[PDB]
């Protein structure tokens, strides 16, 4: 009697207690581990609401509580795929993890010498601007590494998981000798 | 008996969903309204992981659960106490409602004409990049609004939980009548 509410509960007070500290830090601009403990809980989280709701709508209260619950347990069906839709086209495109980051669905893929290095997007724009701090980038206000600002790539990539985009560099300024200034834009 | 089960597992069963879904599209890139409800959603977390730790606590399995439960319990005070601390600490330095998004700590503000726009940085940065495209700001990748580029602040001000730092004006350089490029560095 009392002992199967304790067990219930403290199993329970683990997962609550998870569910806040991914929701507070699983994010990748806070804490990588933390990020990665967030998606194991919502691929997790995907078939157990719906196999959740698949027991609401076998076990309903009424007819309408059997009704509502099989339009959840297709709501969680219907997240899933859309999700696995947008990250596997991202992936497809890119290549990159962070196509599976539910958080950014825009990719910026910029040729750094032998490789390409992919970095998610906050703002979808026209242009993209390119600044090498002495040999050192920074795309759209995050730093991609060190480069040369004479090899800059003449042509950058953006990923979205219906479409690739492609920024061709309109205006190259040289501030130093390794320092200089870049513009990209869609066509 | 059996009547219990279905109302115990109906609430539940919204509950999960309403995780899934805050945890997959309740991001500011994503959907504003999404990003409320996760926010309401971890607003009652806190309590609620705290309070269940409580109980457990109060009526634990053994001993070693009962202090299990307690270190949970502190835990869950201890992050909302930590997330209260850094919002604060971001909402006296800049005003903005960006601050109580635990997402994003790096807040870029810019003074635009009569009042000051703030947006959240995503990769603190030693220098930020300002972009006027015919007219439109962009700072970092991310765009600010109309503003003319001969109205452009001579400093810029970075607010993280612990620190206000003042980025003054470097390089300025004219592509246009009101287009053209600056950079803004740290000290
Ligand atoms: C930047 C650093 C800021 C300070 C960091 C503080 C670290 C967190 O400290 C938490 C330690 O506080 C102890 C809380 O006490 C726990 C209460 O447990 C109750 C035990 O119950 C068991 C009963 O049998
Ligand atoms: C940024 C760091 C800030 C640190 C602040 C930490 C504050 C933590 O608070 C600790 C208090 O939580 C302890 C909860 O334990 C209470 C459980 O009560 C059990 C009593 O059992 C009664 C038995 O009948």
């Amino acid at each position: 009697v009392l002992r199967l509410v304790k067990d219930w509960n403290f199993t329970w007070s683990v997962v609550f207690l998870l569910i806040t500290i991914v929701l507070q830090y699983g994010y990748p601009s806070r804490s990588m581990f933390v990020y990665v403990i967030k998606m194991f809980v919502l691929w997790l989280l995907w078939p157990a609401s719906m196999a959740l709701s698949i027991f609401c709508a076998v076990y309903p209260i009424d007819l309408a509580s059997q009704i509502i619950s099989g339009i959840l347990a297709a709501t969680s069906c219907a997240m899933w795929i859309s999700y696995f839709v947008q990250s596997i086209r991202l992936f497809m495109r890119t290549g990159s993890w962070w196509s599976f980051n539910p958080e950014s669905n825009c990719l910026l893929n910029v040729p750094i010498g032998g490789t390409t290095v992919v970095r998610p997007l906050v703002e979808d724009s026209t242009s993209v601007t390119a600044v090498v701090t002495d040999g050192y980038l920074k795309m759209a206000g995050m730093h991609f590494g060190a480069c040369d600002f004479q090899r800059l790539p003449s042509e950058v990539t953006v990923a979205k998981p219906n479409v690739l985009i492609a920024l061709k560099m309109i205006k190259r300024q040289a501030y130093g000798t390794n320092s200089g200034v870049a513009i990209y834009h869609r066509y």
